[PDB]
């Protein structure tokens, strides 16, 4: 199965951790591809980070223990990647 762990920047500022495993949305893009443009979405949700495991329990313990750690950890796990030059968003830059 296809483990990925998303870290989505709420509206509040709260980071929220939930790993998706579905297939279905791999093959939604492809199939959707026909036709269509990259460009799709709008918020409230920024995507911070993406953690994707190929192993069982690597995603298991990685979404367990990001539900572990207090805050200052949490806020850690970012700054060791998810920096916002990371993000690569825009800002300024051409």
């Amino acid at each position: 199965m296809n483990h990925y762990v998303y870290i989505l920047e709420c509206k509040d500022g709260s980071w929220y951790t939930g790993y998706t495993t579905d297939v279905d949305r791999r093959i939604k893009k492809h199939a959707s591809g026909k036709g269509a443009k990259y460009t799709r979405g709008r918020g409230p949700f920024r995507l911070v980070a993406t953690w994707a495991f190929p192993s069982k329990e690597e995603a298991m313990r990685w979404e367990y223990e990001v539900k572990h750690l207090s805050r200052r950890k949490k806020e850690q796990l970012v700054s060791l990647k998810g920096g916002p030059y990371e993000n690569t968003t825009k800002l300024s830059t051409t």
